[PDB]
């Protein structure tokens, strides 16, 4: 438990307990103690290795991770604190952010994801709680690799793909949800928020279209893709999309593209004309 006092539990996250703490040099920091569903198990040495590699991510919009500290079937990451996450602000900001706040929160979110991506590092499970935002308006990412080394459930950021079950390692994922929270930080509300997976691709099909064979070519070679889809025509980004000029749409629409052979890359989309506005 490397020294720290006055652990303060903040919640209940993903893979566990987040506590704010000071150490013995009175500096603050965050803990996550990893939730272990056996607790006999043991952590293998493989995913100790494979968290600890993390340390080696330094960027300004990334989450930095200063130790991993494993002690008798317990593990703790130490982490820097961050004071909110986009989740908190979105559920205070009625009908979304300024468009100035969420040009420059999809700024630094793509900034951190292109130099994760670079690296080889996915998420895999981008949302709004795990973009953490400090009082001088910093955005930086939590929990980058950590899939990697640990695999009720929110499905609202899952590309269809994935939904109808690739497993295949995949930078595209990545870009889906961050088209997903994009929609979500102007309109205020989730762009699809479903109650299962079933209903979580209706809600994708119901407004950017069915795909098929034409317009996502090799869509049949998914596993749990069905030819009986409810077949359903992709409306105009202009009517479900608010607060976003030409440029914003069109980025937006490179980034919920369903095939993800066409779908912008990170670095691709720091280069879009949405950006030099
Ligand atoms: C749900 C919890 C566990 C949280 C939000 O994602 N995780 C969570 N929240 C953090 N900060 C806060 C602090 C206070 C609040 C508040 O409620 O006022 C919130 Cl939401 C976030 C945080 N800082 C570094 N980390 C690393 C551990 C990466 C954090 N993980």
């Amino acid at each position: 438990m490397e020294k720290y006092h006055g652990l303060e539990k903040i919640g209940e996250g993903t893979y566990g307990v987040v506590y704010k703490a000071q150490n013995n040099y009175g500096e603050t920091f965050a803990l996550k103690k990893i939730r272990l569903e056996k607790e006999d198990e043991g952590i293998p040495s493989t995913t100790i290795r494979e968290i600890s590699i993390l340390k080696e991510l330094k960027h300004s919009n990334i989450v930095k991770l200063y130790d991993v500290i494993h002690t008798k079937k317990r593990l703790v990451l130490v982490f820097e604190h961050l004071d909110q996450d986009l989740k908190k602000l979105l559920d205070v900001c009625e009908g979304g952010l300024e468009s100035v706040t969420a040009k420059s929160f999809l700024l630094q979110l793509l900034n951190g994801i292109a130099y994760c991506h670079d690296r080889r590092v996915l998420h895999r499970d981008l949302k709004p709680q795990n973009l953490l935002i400090n009082r001088e308006g910093e955005l930086k990412i939590a929990d980058f690799g950590l899939a990697r080394a640990f695999g009720i459930v929110t499905l609202w950021y899952r590309a269809p793909d994935v939904l109808m079950g690739s497993k295949k390692y995949s930078t595209t994922i990545d870009i889906w949800s961050v088209g997903c929270i994009f929609a979500e930080m102007v309109n205020g509300t989730p762009l699809f928020p479903g109650v299962s997976e079933a209903d979580q691709l209706m809600r994708i099909f119901r407004i950017l279209g069915t795909p098929n064979s034409k317009n996502w070519p090799n869509v049949t070679e998914l596993p749990k893709y069905d030819p009986n889809f409810t077949v359903y025509e992709p409306l105009p980004w202009e009517s479900f999309l608010k607060g976003l000029d030409e440029s914003g749409i069109d980025l937006l629409s490179k980034m919920l593209k369903l095939d993800p052979n066409q779908r912008i890359t990170a670095k691709q989309a720091l280069e879009h004309a949405y950006f030099k506005e």
